[PDB]
């Protein structure tokens, strides 16, 4: 139950994996 994800970091996640998947 730690600081889950937001906005910014759930659409961002493509941005730092490059659309990998």
């Amino acid at each position: 139950q730690d600081i889950f994800m937001t906005e910014e970091q759930k659409k961002y996640y493509n941005a730092m994996k490059k659309l990998g998947s």
